[PDB]
């Protein structure tokens, strides 16, 4: 049993072993025995020269073609010596070399992972196969640098097995929606042959962000006589989510509908304008809470305060709250014939009321408490001179433009 | 200024105070004064009888109609004494009673809140309005018991303002999709009247649950001769989420496609069957990783092991690795004429190799190293008796049913 060692992929005619030296044969003795190689499929790679006694290579010795993945790879063929008709077992071990690159069964691996994927989730990676064996076979995986993922390689007896990609830092689609990684598989030769696997990690969206107003409280000041449908304000709300999770619509929070009903907020543009007249008397200010809803149950809040300014638009009102229609012929000076109830719905200088009566007639109005005015007479009237009187009392407020209300009293 | 006090909703003619008693005037003296009602806009609700000297009520005194929510509610009107022509204002305070229930401006407040809503979110609630005043006005809010929500009321000097509903424990649509609450507003009378506002909080779905397999590792044993397309297994994964987030689709994890390519997995029904033949050789077992995907990027993993049974289906193979065709006429007994290399691809009793040669001829086969067989000579054959030889060697394996391979070798003298 003769055993040699030759690397694989040798050049044609490369020396393997000299049979002459190990059998003790010269050139002549080899010629006399008539040594020649016994053929079978595999011995076609080996060539025996009967004069030099040197078994050399006859062709390409691709050990991956011969033994695939086994070790060691030894080719056994018989040498026929015609003299004694003697067979001689020659076994030649094929040492492995590195001439192949690890091949992934694809070029781009595309995966879908939600942004709420719990960190630590594992993804088995495609296996890369190095055609060589031994030290020139698959030796290591390397995941391209990225904060969100890490590489986990199980140490196996034959080599690295079952590569896995682990989620480290939690995903955020609003920051990075697509992560490109590169899984490089490398053997252990010199130089090292690396096969690359492109990884396309796509992040799926989840409604995790409610709208956000530009201001927490929206203030505005408006005249009371402001016409209907005047644009009071425009709010602004943003949503960073994708698609239906990021389309906002505004609406009124059901607070006090007696206040909300006096206003109008466009659901799409968010422009608040007035729908009903604005009266300073009932409401000086208008507090309202507004709401912005996206498409998936999230919402945001904001406050809107509509302060009403005052301008003279309400005239005082005079109520004929007292009338003594029958007034004596001999009444003394200082007797009240009528008491009136005066009231202006406005404030400041626009809300004070003065009383006016024609000054020729004897009776006059004096100052009394709380816009009440007492009509007391200052002289005597003749029974013959005046039988019937149709008097016109004038109540004017003092804020320009002044507003006035008249009351007419008939007396006898 | 004389001030009296009468409650609201009094019967007609009810006593307040005797004006004759307070003015120190008798029945006659006031009649001489000519005391009479000064008739203000709302003064007809007051009735003065000019004989008893007691200004009493004339009708229903509904102060909620009078002063609404103001305080205090005092009615001022003048008493005219015709004697000195002197006016005297009488003020009567209207004492409040409880005849109204707090009324909400709607019947059901319905809201949509995502299951991922950050706890602590506040929702201003619709105001309930009690027409009464004082202690008979709105006094308290009460939110019905619920683990996820609580009531927060801002108090005022007069009473409660801006009731707000706060989310405490985070919502789960997979557990509770609809929450019904009852907001009761109550005054402070005796008995207390409560108005109710039904609340309908709907929870919107969010992909917060990954698939879940029924088994972590799927083991199965199938004969090697199994035909193509035979149903091997069925996996099952459930998801409690709603809609597209809760129906699963199965697929192979991209690991080794040389193993996956030999199989077929329906993505929807999840029934695994074979697509290519299964040979016990090359692969004794078949390990595979499977993946369950919902509709929104979540996934689950499971293992499936398809173990191949072993069956005698590969016959041993005989290789004529050596043949010395030229053989002397006078060769002695014991000389090898041919060496054969036989090999069976199975194991155990199905993998042991036996050799058979014609027993009439002198040559016989003896076993040497491992699986090699040597054709040795035992006697002499005459060239005249036999010039050419067509040999039939049959190799049989030892596992039932036995498989045999025949080889024919031609030799001459
Ligand atoms: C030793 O002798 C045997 C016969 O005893 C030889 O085997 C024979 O080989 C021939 C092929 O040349 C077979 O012919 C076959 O005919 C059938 C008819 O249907 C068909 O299958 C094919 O057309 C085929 O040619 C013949 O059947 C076969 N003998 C037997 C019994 O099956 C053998 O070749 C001889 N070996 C040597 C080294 O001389
Ligand atoms: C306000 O909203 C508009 C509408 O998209 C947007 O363009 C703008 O950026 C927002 N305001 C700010 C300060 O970004
Ligand atoms: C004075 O007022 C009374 C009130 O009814 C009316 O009837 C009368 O016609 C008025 N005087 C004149 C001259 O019109
Ligand atoms: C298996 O999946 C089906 C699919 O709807 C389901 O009906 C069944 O409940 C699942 N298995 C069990 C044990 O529930
Ligand atoms: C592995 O390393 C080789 C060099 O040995 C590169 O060519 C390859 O791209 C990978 O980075
Ligand atoms: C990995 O690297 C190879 C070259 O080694 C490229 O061809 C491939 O596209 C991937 O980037
Ligand atoms: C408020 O309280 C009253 C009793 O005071 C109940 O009748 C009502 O249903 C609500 O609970
Ligand atoms: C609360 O209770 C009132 C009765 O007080 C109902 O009318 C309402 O629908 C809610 O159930
Ligand atoms: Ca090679
Ligand atoms: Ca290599
Ligand atoms: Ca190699
Ligand atoms: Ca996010
Ligand atoms: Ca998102
Ligand atoms: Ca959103
Ligand atoms: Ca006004
Ligand atoms: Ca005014
Ligand atoms: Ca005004
Ligand atoms: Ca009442
Ligand atoms: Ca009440
Ligand atoms: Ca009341
Ligand atoms: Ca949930
Ligand atoms: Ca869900
Ligand atoms: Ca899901
Ligand atoms: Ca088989
Ligand atoms: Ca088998
Ligand atoms: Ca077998």
């Amino acid at each position: 049993n003769i055993r040699y060692s030759v690397p694989e992929e040798t050049d044609k005619g490369s020396f393997v072993g000299s049979i002459a030296k190990d059998l003790g044969l010269e050139t002549r003795e080899l010629m006399e025995r008539g040594i020649r190689i016994v053929s079978r499929g595999r011995s076609q790679l080996f060539s025996l020269n009967p004069r030099s006694g040197s078994l050399v290579t006859a062709g390409r010795i691709d050990r991956e073609e011969l033994c695939a993945q086994s070790t060691p790879c030894v080719v056994s063929f018989n040498i026929l010596m015609e003299d004694e008709m003697k067979l001689l077992p020659i076994e030649v071990e094929i040492i492995d070399i590195n001439d192949n690159t690890p091949q992934f069964q694809l070029e781009e691996l595309e995966l879908k992972m939600s942004e709420i994927t719990t960190p630590g989730t594992r993804i088995p990676l495609p296996l890369g196969q190095d055609l060589d064996v031994g030290i020139n076979s698959l030796q290591s995986y390397q995941l391209s640098a990225n904060p969100h993922f890490s590489l986990d390689v199980q140490q196996g007896p034959e080599g690295p097995q079952q590569p896995e990609m682990v989620l480290q830092r939690p995903l955020d689609r609003e920051k990075d929606a697509v992560h490109y990684l590169v899984l490089t598989a490398s053997d252990g030769g010199s130089p090292i042959h690396s096969g690359t696997l492109q990884i396309h990690v796509q992040v799926v969206d989840v409604n995790d962000n409610p709208p956000a107003f530009t201001k927490a409280e929206y203030h505005v000041s408006v005249p009371e006589n402001v016409p209907l449908g005047t644009r009071l304000l425009k709010v602004n709300a943003t949503d960073p989510d994708e698609g239906a999770n990021g389309r906002v619509t505004y609406s009124f929070h059901k607070v006090d509908h007696s206040v909300v009903r006096k206003f109008q907020l466009d659901a799409y543009t968010g422009e608040l304008s007035n729908k009903e007249p604005l009266d300073f008397e009932e409401y000086k200010v208008y507090p309202m809470e507004i709401q912005a809803q996206d498409g998936a149950g999230l919402m945001a809040r904001a406050k809107v305060l509509v302060t009403v300014l005052d301008v003279n638009d309400n005239a005082p009102e005079v109520g004929i709250t007292s009338v003594t229609n029958t007034v004596p012929e001999n009444f003394p000076p200082g007797t009240t014939i009528a008491l009136i109830s005066v009231h202006d719905q406005d404030a400041d200088n626009n809300g004070h009321i003065t009383c006016s009566i024609p000054g020729n007639l004897p009776f006059k109005l004096e100052k009394l408490v709380d816009n009440y005015y007492r009509l007391v007479t200052e002289r005597t009237l003749d029974r013959e001179q005046s039988s019937r009187h149709n008097i016109t009392i004038t109540a004017t407020d003092q804020g320009t433009p002044p507003l006035s209300t008249q009351a007419h009293i008939s007396l006898l």
